[PDB]
């Protein structure tokens, strides 16, 4: 397959990127260096991951080494929930830029539709454990994102974890200046997301699939949870193609016209996960993988579920 997808800002985005959530700060610099050495040109980052400085060390070294040019990289980060305030968006973006050693981002996403009270804590709680909301809505936050484009800090803006009706609100915003380029959502065979994907694609938004391997390192994993990487039905498809289960799980979203961002800090796996451009899943394989949907999410959070903008009460 072709390696990049055209966005509605006119730029091209690599369809495979390296995820960095949970990548330890003492390992992520090497992970990103290895990734760039073996062909990755897209890194998915976020301020809340607490490792952007270390990701940036790698990016900067590979630019300095002239392994790559800046124009050939596609660096993504995300505005955390405690920075949904007109007066905080630019500084949040600029902190990310400073940490990543960059003068622009290729794509900057609203990480979640929910705004939280600003302050030092990423999840400010009341004494009963509910997240403390911000009164600032997704439309005013979007206008603040648009300003970043108009200041040259970011080349594209988008959204993440927005449900159908939240994407629609964005698209229906009075005075909308820039459409979202991307909606980054969880997507894998147990959470296939057909409805939200069709809605977004029909509107020209590119979808990025996160947790494509089912996030086995998620901190809240339980033993009885389903496991994509161990599912013998998926292992059988992999065996048939002489690929690993992870490689099937990465190729799957690619053939749905999605971008996909598997995370690893293991050099061998970083390389394995990139070797997904020389085989094709059949239509029958694709439909079979889709059939495994069970509406199972890695990323949900009870403390945020009353927030008026919490995204997953809607069907999609
Ligand atoms: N926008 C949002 O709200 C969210 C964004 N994301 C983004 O998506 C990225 C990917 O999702 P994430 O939840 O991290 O989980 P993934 O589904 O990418 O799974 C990562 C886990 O899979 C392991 N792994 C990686 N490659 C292989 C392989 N070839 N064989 C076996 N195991 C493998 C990793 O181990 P190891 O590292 O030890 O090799 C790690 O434990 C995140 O890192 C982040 O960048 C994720 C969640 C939410
Ligand atoms: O979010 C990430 O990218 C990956 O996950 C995280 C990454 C972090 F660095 C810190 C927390 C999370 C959590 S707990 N994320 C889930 C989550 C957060 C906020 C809301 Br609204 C709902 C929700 F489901
Ligand atoms: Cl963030």
């Amino acid at each position: 397959m072709a390696s990049r997808i055209l966005l509605n800002n006119g730029a091209k985005m690599p369809i495979l990127g390296l995820g960095t959530w949970k990548s330890p700060p003492g390992q992520v610099t090497e992970a990103v260096k290895v990734a760039i050495d073996v062909g990755y040109r897209h890194i998915d980052c976020a301020h809340v991951y607490q490792n952007e400085n270390e990701v940036g060390v790698a990016i900067q070294e590979k630019l300095r080494e002239q392994v790559v040019k800046r124009e050939e990289l596609f660096i993504v980060s995300k505005l955390w929930c405690t920075y949904h305030e007109k007066g905080l968006v630019k500084g949040a973006c600029q902190k990310t830029l400073s940490d990543l050693k960059l003068d622009y981002l290729d794509l900057y996403l609203i990480h979640w539709p929910t705004g939280f009270k600003p302050g030092k804590e990423f999840f400010p709680l009341d004494e009963s454990g509910n997240v403390v909301p911000s009164d600032t809505n997704i439309l005013d936050t979007w206008a603040a994102m648009e300003e970043l484009v108009d200041e040259g800090l970011v080349k594209a803006i988008g959204i993440s974890n927005f449900n159908h009706l939240q994407v629609e609100m964005i698209l229906n915003k009075p005075g909308l200046k820039y459409k979202p380029a991307v909606n980054q959502i969880e997507c894998h065979p147990y959470l296939t997301q057909e409805k939200l994907i069709q809605y977004c694609q029909s509107k020209g938004i590119v979808v990025t699939a996160y947790s494509p391997l089912g996030s086995p390192d998620r901190p809240w994993a339980k033993p009885e949870d389903p496991s994509l990487l161990e599912d013998p039905r998926i292992k059988a498809i992999a065996a048939k193609h002489n690929k690993t289960t992870a490689q099937v799980l990465i190729r799957f979203p690619m053939q749905r016209n999605l971008v996909v961002i598997p995370k690893s800090v293991t050099p061998e796996r970083i390389a394995e996960n990139f070797k997904v451009f020389d085989f094709e899943l059949s239509s029958q394989d694709m439909t079979t993988l889709l059939s495994y949907n069970r509406n199972w999410r890695v990323c949900a959070l009870l403390s945020c579920t009353s927030h008026k903008d919490y995204p997953f009460h809607e069907e999609f």
